[PDB]
């Protein structure tokens, strides 16, 4: 019933005017892919999802020299969690190069993320609760995606 | 339940891996957005969803020499039907500048059409059923939107 976008410059966070929860949607969009860029620290680029307390509910993790993308959560001043890995991040986004995006879906017990058409992953939740902030963290130097990403959010869906 | 992305070319239409049904949605994407593009005949740009049968679910024109925006219905070969019109494009895309998205949510019984953040319509439908496929007719000589409009479907939601 709602559309907000977001844009969100490298390494700063957002609060939504419209809170994201059970069957609602988050997309991240990049008008750039560096699938060659700099060693992560050890993250290039990490997307995230946080509760009203500031609580992890998703961290997105994309690390190159590691080749993995890691997916978390941790209370707002607590330890991370048990962490999932999806191996070979370039295989992740194969198929449209130049741009990407990647998508959220809150499916009340898990978190369904999707890269372009592919889904990477079935996030049992860890943390519960209501996305109150989006962020989009990383350097100039070596992130994976265009300096300022686009946040597009789906809410009042169910 | 998922992501489909579709690059539509102006004057040309694309068939759905996925239907369009109650509940889904689907967002044309436009990078660029030239609201001097000159003269509509009369449309400048027309974004539409189709019925299996060819029928138009839901056509969206915009007109510039007109000032307003269009929507309406029609079988495959019966006549376009009682015409639904806002004014004002230019007043449409208040907010953001060398780009605009334009999202469509089937709510079963109406198209809410959302342009931005912006709701432009709650169109009660004149003919019902899922969409089958899409299309973005233009040329490039007076479109108001980029040469290529990428749609982007999130099905299965409901
Ligand atoms: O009612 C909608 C229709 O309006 C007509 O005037 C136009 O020629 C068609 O292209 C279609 O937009």
């Amino acid at each position: 019933q709602g559309v907000n976008i977001y844009n969100i410059s490298a390494g700063t966070s957002v609060d939504l005017a419209a809170p994201v929860t059970t069957g609602d949607i988050v997309t991240f969009f990049s008008s750039a892919l560096n699938l060659n860029a700099g060693a992560g620290n050890p993250n290039n680029t990490t997307l995230n999802l946080f509760a009203e307390n500031g609580a992890y509910l998703l961290h997105i993790a994309f690390r190159l020299q590691e080749n993995v993308i890691i997916f978390n959560s941790r209370q707002p001043d607590g330890p991370w969690l048990v962490e999932q890995r999806v191996s070979d991040v370039a295989n992740q986004f194969a198929g449209i190069d130049g741009k990407a995006m990647v998508t959220v879906f809150d499916h009340g017990d898990k978190y369904q993320v999707v890269i372009n058409e592919k889904t990477v992953i079935q996030y049992t939740k860890q943390i519960s609760g209501l996305t109150s902030s989006l962020s989009y963290n990383a350097t100039e130097e070596t992130s994976i995606f265009s300096t300022v990403v686009e946040a597009v959010t789906y809410t009042g869906l169910a």
